[PDB]
């Protein structure tokens, strides 16, 4: 039926409705730190989120998304391996049922408790919908989450999850500053990839930060209380909403640090 993360509609079944699932530049991938190529040509990342305007938080049945106003260059990403300006449109997470799994990308086979994805689209295409049809249409900033000390800047997100427990529920979520979710260092790995959920379009320039952010056990536990199902339906906990690593194929992962 509809795609998901269950036993009968999970990642291994996606190729039936979305053939590109077996494409040449699919994500996520395992980042082999000893095979990654240091590129001194790579520029530092430029993250300008001071004028960010968050609007709403939504449970879309696959994860929860915090949406931003992308009608102007309020929150943008530039520099790094990017050519042009990319506007932040939304961010969401992927997490597991246990602290030992949850991230989509892995580092030397290591899985993190969760992974944060900040999605941006290339302004030259005018349109998020137009951007996903281009090889350089999107730029996604990936950040790993490890369990340890609590992340203060994440609590506002955690506290509102009760109001969007089921699929289709949304809540006003204004005044949220995404800068509180960034690690200290902006060193990164980058490679050409795809969206990790259907339609799995190969329009993403992935920028994965080396430094993970730490969140508390209680914070992640609250993520696990969400539901894949809609209100009134049998409860299915929203956990393990991650896609496993895909073949790197003919791609090179570059590092901004040595
Ligand atoms: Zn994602």
């Amino acid at each position: 039926h509809h795609w998901g993360y269950g036993k009968h509609n999970g990642p291994e079944h996606w190729h039936k409705d979305f053939p590109i699932a077996k494409g040449e530049r699919q994500s996520p991938v395992d980042i082999d730190t000893h095979t990654a190529k240091y590129d001194p040509s790579l520029k530092p990342l430029s993250v300008s989120y001071d004028q960010a305007t968050s609007l709403r938080i939504l449970n879309d049945g696959h994860a929860f998304n915090v949406e931003f106003d992308d009608s102007q260059d309020k929150a943008v990403l530039k520099g790094g391996p990017l050519d042009g300006t990319y506007r932040l449109i939304q961010f969401h997470f992927h997490w597991g049922s246990l602290d030992g799994q949850g991230s989509e990308h892995t580092v030397d086979k290591k899985k993190y408790a969760a992974e944060l994805h900040l999605v941006h689209w290339n302004t030259k295409y005018g349109d998020f919908g137009k951007a996903v049809q281009q090889p350089d249409g999107l730029a996604v900033l990936g950040i790993f989450l490890k369990v340890g000390s609590a992340k203060p800047g994440l609590q506002k997100v955690v506290d509102v999850l009760d109001s969007i427990k089921t699929k289709g529920k949304s809540a006003d979520f204004t005044n949220f500053d995404p800068r509180g979710l960034l690690p200290e260092s902006l060193d990164y790995w980058t490679y050409p990839g795809s969206l990790t959920t259907p339609p799995l379009l190969e329009c993403v320039t992935w920028i994965v930060l080396k430094e993970p952010i730490s969140v508390s056990s209680e914070q992640v536990l609250k993520f696990r209380k969400l539901n894949f199902n809609g209100e009134g339906e049998p409860e299915e906990l929203m956990v393990d909403n991650w896609r496993p690593a895909q073949p790197l194929k003919n791609r090179q992962i570059k590092a901004s640090f040595k």
